[PDB]
């Protein structure tokens, strides 16, 4: 009979895991690392199909490199891909350095990799169609980066919190600039003559 | 006879999907899913390398969470890469919770996720050698991280849509201030004496 | 006997590579590739737990699409994760298209995909606690995005490279205001009369 390796080879590949759509239960900013829920169950011998376990530990990836990286305030039920490393990650994530397994399990999400993805759960501008965003899911506050312009958008402020800002070239402001507890849309000066009068009205063209 | 295990075990691995290169051919900006064809052709038995299928209604990531994300305009004929899932993800993502798999296929593209990847096709402009740099391709329209400052460079314009923009600091302009119409650099104020004459030329130091 | 298959399925998984934690060895920024060095060592025969051999020329992401991406300034040591392809991905590197494999060799890390991660090798302001951040690593230079607001942060300065910058609304300046080199918190103008006499002091309100 031949069958026999036919049901091993669909067991052992069934057994590998690699990829699958998962949920944050719970996670650790400072520690950058969830509890973990798959999300798709699997079809037992039963033929009942039932939720896996959670993971625990799992680090979220934080993309980044050569001192700079990118950080979403993940929040529980949040969703996204666990991957399953080759080998046990534990002894590796301890020490952020070259390791041994701790264990011989392999290819499981037991020791894995979490991506977070919000799938379709956003809404881009028809302005941004062919631009790229980095932005809240509601498309309220964005920054808009085009071939040739960058638009930031945000409906309460926009802070910039630095000594020394520069701008290149001219400058346009539509409403009011204050500048140090000053309005200078209607800011005066005081005379020679009559003197110390303050000019009349405000800046004018 | 144990060429047998041999045959199996490399037809079994050829036939488990993981990730490979792989092209847009259509994508869906607001359910963000794409048809994906790949990129490596895969030799058949009589020898001929042949082009695989395309694959359809492929989530393609948007990474984010915690309500916050980043989208690219992704166009027909961009790249990247396709990973396959462990199992069927399609009733997963019709509801985007905990789902059963509609189908026993495993470790397919045709239920995958594709990330893009603009590979090297890109510039990076030399001041920007020991920065993060989000940006067009061409490296023409940037924000640029570094340690201690941040550089936002346009050819055209930047602009701030919020109804509030305050700096916490010093601000310098190089050429010219516009505020509500009115040009500061060339600005003047009607006097008391001579009444209602406006000064002579422009802001002075 | 029946052990021999498990022996074999055992072997089968521990040759298929698919995804471990890994460094960079060597970067180049322009070709967008790397040698890398896995960090988990694997276990022989031997029980003898041993370092892997590096992999040359292997590209890293560079998220993107649509004439957009982002590009980190990626360092010798620097961590993250190699995901092995299915099949050799030589030939598609050299053009970026449609391509055969090279060779045999299958679910490889010598051709492959690293992902840059930072794992936990930052620190996140409180303020942003509920935002994203893009930022350097300490946490000093940063882009935060928040639901109704943006805040940007730089110890030294925020250069905006532009010839026009336009706010839509108020802006609010707490210090000086130079405006080609004119300040104008300190600013006057040249009276009528006394003829050619420049007002006194600053602006005022
Ligand atoms: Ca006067
Ligand atoms: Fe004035």
């Amino acid at each position: 009979l031949i069958a026999a390796l036919d049901a091993r080879s669909r067991r052992d590949a069934l057994d590998f895991e690699v990829m699958i759509p998962a949920q944050v239960v719970q996670y650790d900013r400072a520690e950058n690392i969830a509890t973990i829920q798959p999300l798709i169950t699997w079809v037992d011998t039963e033929h009942n199909a039932v939720q896996r376990h959670q993971l625990v530990d799992i680090p979220v990836i934080s993309m980044g490199a050569g001192g700079f990286h990118i950080s979403f305030p993940i929040q529980q039920g949040d969703i996204g891909w666990i991957y399953a490393a080759d080998r046990d990650t534990s002894q590796f994530l301890e020490s952020l350095s070259m390791s041994k397994p701790n264990t011989g399990r392999i290819h499981k999400f037991e020791h894995g990799l979490f991506i977070p993805d919000v799938f379709r759960r956003y809404t881009i501008n028809s302005e941004d169609s062919a631009a790229m965003v980095i932005q809240s899911t509601s498309g309220a506050t964005r920054i808009s980066i085009r071939g040739d312009n960058i638009k930031i958008t945000a409906p309460s402020n926009v802070t910039v919190d630095t000594p020394q800002a520069n701008f290149t070239g001219s400058v346009t402001i539509a409403n009011t600039l204050v500048v140090n507890g000053v309005n200078v849309n209607n800011h005066g000066h005081l005379e020679n003559n009559p003197p110390d009068a303050r000019t009349k009205g405000g800046m004018i063209a």
